C-alpha cells in the first residue's frame, strides 16, 4: 500500500516524538504504517522507562494518529550490563529474546513491504525481517552510533554481521559511516524539519529583549543557564523541556516551561535572538553536531547557537564552549549575540528526508560511497 513497520525502543505513543516519530508520520501517510516497540520489559519498571504510561496496552495492537503501535513487553528484555564477564549471559539474552519473536512481529513482518529498523535493539531482528519477508526492503535508520548509544556487544557484532544485507543503512550523519562495516547500502540522510516550520515559529511568543532558547532534555546542563543568566542579565534565557525544573541557580531572566508539544516549540526558536544546546558533556560522538534534533532546529532559522565545542562541527553560527568552563560559556555566548542570522543549512522537510530514508539510491547525493 506500501505497508510499513517500524522497529524502535521508542514507542510512537510517547509524547515526547524524535526523529522516527516524524518518519513514520510521513509513513502513515504513505500506507499502512506499524510500529513496533522493543526493549521493553517487567525489567524496565527497575530503571525507569518513559513507556510504563503504556504499559496497560503491552502486548496489543493501539491505534495512534493512524499508526498500529505495539509495545512489546517480555519477563526481561537483554541489555549492555556493561560487565565484560557477563557478555555470554548478555549474548545468551539477546539470542533469546530475537528467538522468541511474538506472533504479532512477525505478521507485521510478514504484512510489510518495508521495515525500518531504528539503531539500537532492532538490530537483533535484522536477520529474522529477511527469513520472514525476504521481499521486504530493509532500511536501518541510525539515529546513533552503536557504540555511542552502548549496545550490548552482541547487537555491535549482529549489526556488523548483518549490514551488508540490508537495503539502506540510513546515516543521520557521515561521520557515523567509520563503525558501520559495509558500503554499498550505506546513505546520508540527515534529519528532516516540519514542511511547516516557518509557518509554525509565528507569532512570537516573545516581548521586547534579548531572548535565548533552550529546547530539550538531552544531556542538559543546568550549570550552562547558572553561568549565562548571571553573566546576562539582559538575556531572556527560555529553557523548553529541559527535563527538569527551576534549578536554584538560575537567574530571574531564566524562564523554565515544561514539556511543549513540538509546534509550539517553534515561536520560541524563531524569534529568539539565539539558541543553545547545552549538553552537559564533551563525551558525545562527532556525529551529535549533525545529529541535534534542537541544533538542526535553530539551523533552519539560521538562529546563531552556543553548545559545546564537541558539537560545534562543521557548522557556521554555532559558538563552541566548554561545558563547566564560565568564561568559555561567556565568550560564547558574547559572539552567538553578535552573530548574523543566516540560512548556512539546507534542511529538508520529514517527507523529502523520509523519500531519501526509503529510496536513497533514487537520489544519489546522499551515497556515502562511490
Ligand atoms: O519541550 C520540548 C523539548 C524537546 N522538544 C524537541 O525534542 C527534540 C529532541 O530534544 P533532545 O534534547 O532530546 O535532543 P536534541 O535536540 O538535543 O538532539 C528537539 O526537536 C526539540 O525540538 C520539544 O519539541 N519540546
Amino acid at each position: 500500500r506500501p505497508c510499513y513497520l517500524v522497529l524502535s525502543s521508542h514507542d510512537f505513543r510517547t509524547p515526547r516524538r524524535a526523529n522516527i516519530h516524524f518518519i513514520t508520520d510521513q509513513l502513515a501517510l504513505r500506507g499502512t504504517t506499524r510500529f513496533f516497540s522493543l526493549r521493553y520489559s517487567r525489567l524496565s519498571r527497575m530503571k525507569g522507562d518513559m513507556r510504563l504510561p503504556l504499559d496497560d496496552t503491552a502486548n496489543t495492537v493501539v491505534s495512534h494518529n493512524g499508526v498500529d503501535c505495539y509495545l512489546w513487553r517480555t519477563t526481561v528484555h537483554p541489555f549492555n550490563t556493561r560487565r565484560s564477564w557477563l557478555r555470554p549471559v548478555e549474548d545468551a539474552m539477546f539470542r533469546w529474546y530475537a528467538a522468541h519473536p511474538p506472533k504479532q512481529l512477525l505478521d507485521w513482518m510478514r504484512e510489510s513491504d518495508v521495515i525500518v529498523f531504528e539503531s539500537g535493539i532492532a538490530v537483533a531482528f535484522i536477520e529474522l525481517a529477511k527469513r520472514v519477508n525476504p521481499a521486504a526492503k530493509l532500511v536501518y535508520r541510525a539515529s546513533d552510533g552503536l557504540s555511542t548509544i552502548n549496545v550490548a556487544s552482541y547487537i555491535e557484532r549482529e549489526f556488523d554481521r548483518v549490514a551488508p544485507t540490508l537495503d539502506v543503512i540510513a546515516l543521520v550523519s557521515p561521520a557515523m559511516a567509520a563503525e558501520v562495516v559495509s558500503r554499498d547500502n550505506v546513505f546520508h540522510v540527515g534529519h528532516g524539519v516540519d514542511h511547516n516550520l516557518d509557518q509554525l515559529g509565528d507569532p512570537s511568543p516573545y516581548a521586547e529583549g534579548i531572548h535565548a532558547v533552550a529546547v530539550g532534555s538531552m544531556l542538559f546542563d543546568p550549570e550552562f543557564f547558572v553561568v549565562a543568566s548571571k553573566a546576562f542579565p539582559q538575556v531572556t534565557f527560555h529553557v523548553i523541556g529541559s527535563g527538569m525544573g527551576r534549578h536554584p541557580g538560575y537567574g530571574d531572566n531564566v524562564i523554565v516551561y515544561g514539556e511543549m508539544k513540538h509546534a509550539q516549540t517553534i515561536g520560541y526558536i524563531k524569534h529568539a535572538r539565539f539558541g543553545i544546546a547545552p549538553y552537559a558533556s564533551e563525551q558525545v560522538p562527532v556525529y551529535l553536531a549533525d545529529s541535534s534534533m534542537k541544533l538542526l532546529q535553530y539551523d533552519f532559522f539560521g538562529l546563531p547557537a552556543v553548545c559545546p565545542n564537541a558539537v560545534v562541527g562543521p557548522y557556521k553560527s554555532r559558538f563552541g564552549y566548554t561545558p563547566g568552563n564560565a568564561d568559555s560559556v561567556i565568550a560564547a555566548i558574547t559572539q552567538a549575540l553578535e552573530a548574523p542570522r543566516v540560512r548556512y543549512r539546507q534542511c529538508l522537510n520529514w517527507s523529502d528526508t523520509t523519500d531519501r530514508v526509503l529510496d536513497p539510491r533514487a537520489y544519489p547525493e546522499t551515497r556515502l560511497y562511490p
